[PDB]
């Protein structure tokens, strides 16, 4: 964990924080958006998907993309 509130900190407050790692999302790292209106770290997701092929937020089974994006289905 983190403990040591000290020094001047200037980090715009937001209402969006990862669920797997629980760390303020950063632009430097790519963000993957899910069909459940939930975004996560390209790493957090990929990994979390291995141990649990579900969303750590809504907890919905995301195996196949229902939406008709491309003929890459079959
Ligand atoms: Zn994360
Ligand atoms: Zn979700």
């Amino acid at each position: 964990g983190s403990s040591g509130s000290s020094g001047k900190v200037k980090e715009l407050n937001l209402h969006e924080l990862c669920a797997v790692c629980l760390e303020d999302f950063k632009p430097r790292d790519e963000l993957g958006i899910c069909p459940c209106k939930h975004a996560f770290h390209r790493k957090c997701l990929i990994k979390w998907l291995e141990v649990r092929k579900v969303c750590p937020l809504c907890n919905m089974p995301v195996l196949q993309l229902a939406q008709l994006s491309g003929p890459s289905s079959g």
